């Protein structure tokens, strides 16, 4: 264990590119093991690659780093945060995830998402398709990838970013909504349920080409005089 955890960071220190700061990375690596810490930073490292990681952790700072892969993660990790990397792929996620924050990275697809999971920040990638969204979900941003379509939403979202991805169609939304950013998509309809969310909510679909008809619908209804809908913000030419 510890005895041979340093045997392979020594190892991986040795072969870091001129750029790389492997070498703080060995001492936090180090002392986050040696006191059993349960956050670990390496964030700001220049690091390309990482060597697997202190078990106890619960928190994982690696963000503005190069990795292109991670490391299988620790088992009772609880949230990660991997922006502005060059990562194309994810480790499998621990029962115990509850953030996973991979914004400005390059991935395509993503792994099965834990039941615990809360909060899911994947903008800015390559993302082509969604897996099953959690229960527990509470923000969903996935704005800014390559997503035409997207999976059901679970009951007690909250949040939700689509913004900039080429959708064509949008589930219906709970009831839980609060913000929903769906700009710069190819919506031309929308589910009924936008016009049930709650009187504070608020709906974003900017950029979108919504059909005359759907336009119409909506300007009547929100303009009755017991319209309790949220706001709705568009935009033209």
């Amino acid at each position: 264990c510890n005895e041979y955890y340093l045997k392979v960071w020594s190892e991986w220190e040795k072969n870091g590119t001129p750029g790389e700061q492997r070498n703080i990375a060995f001492n936090r690596l180090k002392i986050c093991l040696q006191n059993q810490e349960a956050e670990l930073n390496l964030s700001e490292l220049d690091l390309k690659t990482l060597p697997d990681l202190p078990p106890q952790i619960t928190t994982l700072e690696i963000r503005k780093n190069l990795l292109t892969h991670l490391p299988d993660l620790p088992p009772m990790l609880k949230v990660i945060h991997a922006q502005f990397n060059q990562l194309e792929s994810l480790p499998a996620l621990p029962e115990t995830l509850e953030e996973l924050n991979a914004g400005d990275n390059k991935i395509k697809e993503l792994p099965f998402l834990p039941e615990n999971l809360t909060h899911l920040r994947v903008h800015n990638n390559r993302l082509h398709i969604l897996p099953l969204l959690p229960p527990e979900l509470k923000l969903l941003v996935v704005s800014g990838n390559r997503l035409d379509s997207i999976p059901p939403f679970p009951d007690k979202l909250e949040g939700l970013a689509l913004a900039n991805n080429f959708i064509e169609q949008l589930p219906e939304l709970p009831f839980s909504m609060n913000r929903a950013v769906l700009m710069n998509n190819n919506l031309t309809t929308l589910p009924e349920s936008v016009l049930r969310l709650a009187q504070n909510a608020f709906v974003n679909v900017a950029g979108n080409p919504l059909s005359g008809h759907t336009m119409r619908t909506l300007q009547q209804i929100t303009t009755g005089p017991d319209y309790s809908g949220p706001r709705i913000f568009f935009s033209m030419g």
